[PDB]
DNA sequence: GGTAGACCTGGACGC
DNA sequence: GCGTCCAGGTCTACC
């Protein structure tokens, strides 16, 4: 049927692979994970959502890929099309290595990791980051995932409709920065972070000299980056460290939120030494960052996204 | 320079 | 049925 969301058995001429071992990428495990709230399984084991401006959906076998795009002519996916799937999903990085090395200094890590392969880390574009992080502090990734819908939905170009599902790009910085925007946030649910939004848009927009500056901080070093974005309305240091590790090419870059927080003290019996605050402070959690830095390495933050990955299901 | 509440929302959750 | 707790925290007013 050409109506409704596909699947590798219903449209098999529709579908493209891309050689990939589920040791090197578990959908499951990193689309619903809070990396990005862009991805819904609308049928079982398949994941749709936009992907540079377009709409796809993935399922993988064992040691394959299968991706599909909604663009014309429904065909599959071109080489030059699937290389953005690629650099999406950063496939050059080797799991398998990174893996390897941070199993053979952290025996936890290992545990955990012989459990759930396959986490790696999505390159995603600095605005759609931005903001939909933004969103995060402070909630859960269910209603998170539900307000960068509505805000997409809302202030976002209309791309293609699969079903009752109608796709939408990520809103650009001045529709963002637009009249009434928090207003109207406001009447989507996104409570005190739709004054976020907006201030940090008309900010970057209006003070910061444009999305020029949200690029150029992917050059930016990180101490740089996390210092530039904290700038920003809504964005303290941990949102600043997802945007920094997820979008900025910053894979040192550790957040540290309740998770990695209950993590630290329950799986790595660590304590703040810097300080002695009861609870996550700015000072301890710059100290957590530094620990799991010294004990993973420049890819702390891709060790990171493993661990709370797993902890979201454990 | 460490440190207590105050938020929007809405699924649990225990009562 | 229903106040509490809490989720990928930030912001800010006393110490
Ligand atoms: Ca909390
Ligand atoms: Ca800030």
């Amino acid at each position: 049927s050409e109506f409704g969301h596909r699947t590798l058995a219903s449209t098999p001429a529709l579908w493209a692979s891309i050689p990939c071992p589920r040791s090197e990428l578990r959908l499951d495990l990193v689309l619903p994970s809070g990396q990005s709230f862009r991805w819904r399984e609308q049928s079982p084991a398949h994941w749709s959502g936009v992907l540079a401006d377009q709409v796809w959906t993935l399922t993988q076998t064992e040691e394959q890929l299968h991706c599909t795009v909604y663009r014309s002519q429904a065909s599959r996916p071109t080489p030059d099309e699937l290389e953005a799937v690629r650099k999406y999903f950063q496939l050059d990085v080797t799991l398998a290595q990174l893996y390897h090395h941070w199993g053979s200094v952290d025996s936890h890590f290992q545990e955990v990791a012989q459990k759930f392969q396959g986490v790696r880390l999505l390159r995603q574009d600095p605005i759609e980051c931005l903001f939909s992080f933004i969103c995060s502090s402070n909630n859960n990734i269910a209603r998170i995932t539900g307000m960068v819908e509505r805000l997409c939905q809302a202030f976002g170009p209309r791309l293609i409709q699969l079903d009752d599902v109608t796709y939408h790009g990520f809103p650009s910085l001045q529709a963002l920065a637009g009249p009434e925007v928090e207003a109207h946030l406001r009447k989507l649910g996104l409570g005190y972070r739709a004054r976020y939004v907006s201030a940090s848009a008309r900010a970057i927009l209006e003070e910061q000299g444009g999305l020029a500056w949200l690029q150029q901080l992917r050059e930016s070093s990180y101490e740089e980056a996390h210092k530039a974005l904290c700038i920003l309305p809504g964005v303290g240091t941990q949102v600043a460290d997802c945007i920094c590790l997820m979008a900025l090419d910053k894979p040192q870059a550790v957040p540290v939120d309740v998770h990695m927080w209950h993590i630290a003290q329950r799986d790595y019996s660590w304590h703040p030494t810097t300080s002695q605050a009861k609870g996550p402070c700015p000072q301890t959690n710059k100290e957590l960052g530094n620990f799991f830095r010294s004990l993973w390495g420049p890819y702390a933050g891709w060790a990171q996204a493993v661990l709370f990955s797993a902890d979201l299901r454990q």
